[PDB]
C-alpha cells in the first residue's frame, strides 16, 4: 500500500533547513566494511524509525559506502544495493522525515589531492549520476550529501592544495545532480568543507558552489578532547571553556555562511559517554541551543555502542528498541524549542 513520497513544495534552502529540526544518523551500518551488518550492528527496520519519530526526531542521515558494490569496472552500483538504501530511505519517508543519502567512506573520500583529483571527480560523477537518476523523483524529504568528510589520507589538518580539489569536487558535483532533473533540480543538496570541519581554514578554504540551493554540512564534536577522545584520563566536565569553544564555532560559522544567506547544518555531533551523564547533558542542551540560535540544524552520531570500550554514542538501543539515556534525547528537545 505504501509509495514513496513524490512531494515538491519548492522551499528555499534556508526554508527546508528551518524545517529539519532534531536529527539523528543511522551510524556504523550501511558505511560499514562488509556491508549493513559488517561493523556489528542489526539489520535496520522500519520499527527503529517508528520509535525514533515517537521520541521527536524528525531527520535521519544514511551513511553509505558504495564502492564494495559496484559489478563491473566502472562503477555501476548492484540493483540490488541501491534497493537496500532506498528501502531504508522509505523507513524515513513513511514517517515523514527528512532523508540524508551520501557517500561515505569510500576508497576515494580520502584522495582529496591533485594527484587524484580527475579519477575522485570522475567516480562522484558517475556514482552521483545513478543515485540521483535512481531517486529522482523523490521528495524534497530526501536530501543529498556530495561526500562525508573529504580529505587527502588520515590529514585532519589539510592544505590549500585539497581545499581547491574539494571545491572543484562539489562544484562538479552539484550541477552533476541538478542536470538529471525532475525534482533533483530542486533538491537540497550539502556540500561538506575539507573533513566536515569547523576549524577556521577549512571554512575559509571553502567555495560555496555557485547554485542557490546548498547548505554547508558540518561535523562538530568539539571541543575534541571532551566530546569524541576516548582515551582514559581525557575531560569529563562541561565547563565554561568547551561552551566558549563551541559558541565561538557556530557565531563563526553564522558569520561565514548563514548570514550571507547559506544555511548550515550540523550533519555529525554528539558527545561520547563517560560516565559522565550530567556533563553529557548539560553539553547536548547547550549544544542545540547554539545551534539552533543560529538556524542550524542537529544531528546525533548513534552508533548502536553502548559496551564498555569505543566511542560510546549509542543513544537508540537496536537490539528492542529503547532508549537508555532519553535525557540526552529530553536535552536535544530543551536545546530545540
Amino acid at each position: 500500500d505504501y509509495t514513496h513520497p513524490t512531494e515538491m513544495r519548492g522551499l528555499s534552502a534556508m526554508d527546508l533547513v528551518k524545517d529539519m529540526k532534531i536529527g539523528w544518523n543511522l551510524g556504523n551500518t550501511l558505511e560499514s566494511v562488509g556491508g549493513e551488518t559488517g561493523w556489528g550492528n542489526p539489520v535496520t527496520t522500519k520499527k527503529m524509525f517508528d520509535t525514533l519519530k515517537a521520541a521527536g526526531f524528525n531527520t535521519v542521515r544514511i551513511p553509505v559506502r558504495w564502492d564494495e558494490n559496484y559489478i563491473d569496472a566502472n562503477y555501476t552500483i548492484d540493483p540490488a544495493y541501491m534497493a537496500r538504501v532506498e528501502t531504508v530511505v522509505n523507513y524515513a519517508l513513511a514517517n515523514d522525515m527528512y532523508a540524508i543519502v551520501n557517500i561515505h567512506h569510500n576508497k576515494f573520500q580520502g584522495q582529496f589531492d591533485e594527484a587524484h583529483k580527475a579519477a575522485i571527480i570522475n567516480e562522484g560523477t558517475i556514482v552521483w549520476t545513478q543515485i540521483a537518476n535512481h531517486f529522482k523523483d523523490y521528495s524534497d524529504k530526501l536530501i543529498f550529501d556530495t561526500i562525508n568528510q573529504p580529505r587527502h589520507e588520515e590529514d585532519w589538518v589539510g592544505t590549500s592544495e585539497y581545499f581547491n580539489v574539494l571545491n572543484e569536487y562539489n562544484a562538479k558535483i552539484v550541477p552533476v545532480i541538478r542536470a538529471t532533473g525532475e525534482n533533483n533540480a530542486k533538491r537540497l543538496i550539502m556540500v561538506p568543507t575539507y573533513c566536515a570541519s569547523s576549524d577556521y581554514p577549512k571554512v575559509a578554504g571553502m567555495v560555496v558552489p555557485n547554485d542557490p540551493n546548498v547548505a554547508v554540512s558540518i561535523h562538530a564534536y568539539i571541543p575534541y578532547n571532551l566530546a569524541l577522545n576516548i582515551a582514559p584520563g581525557t575531560p569529563t566536565t562541561f565547563g565554561d571553556a568547551d561552551a566558549a569553544f563551541i559558541d565561538k564555532t557556530f557565531r563563526m560559522l553564522n558569520n561565514t555562511f548563514v548570514k550571507k544567506g547559506i544555511p548550515v547544518i550540523i550533519g555529525q555531533f554528539a558527545i561520547t559517554d563517560k560516565d559522565n551523564l550530567q556533563d553529557r547533558i548539560n553539553f547536548t542542551k547547550f549544544y542545540v541551543s547554539t545551534a539552533t540560535a543560529y538556524g542550524m540544524p542537529c544531528l546525533w552520531w548513534d552508533n548502536n555502542n553502548f559496551g564498555s570500550t569505543g566511542e560510546r554514542l549509542g543513544l537508540l538501543n537496536r537490539k528492542n528498541l529503547t532508549f537508555p539515556y532519553p535525557e540526552l534525547v529530553q536535552a536535544m528537545k530543551d536545546g530545540f524549542n
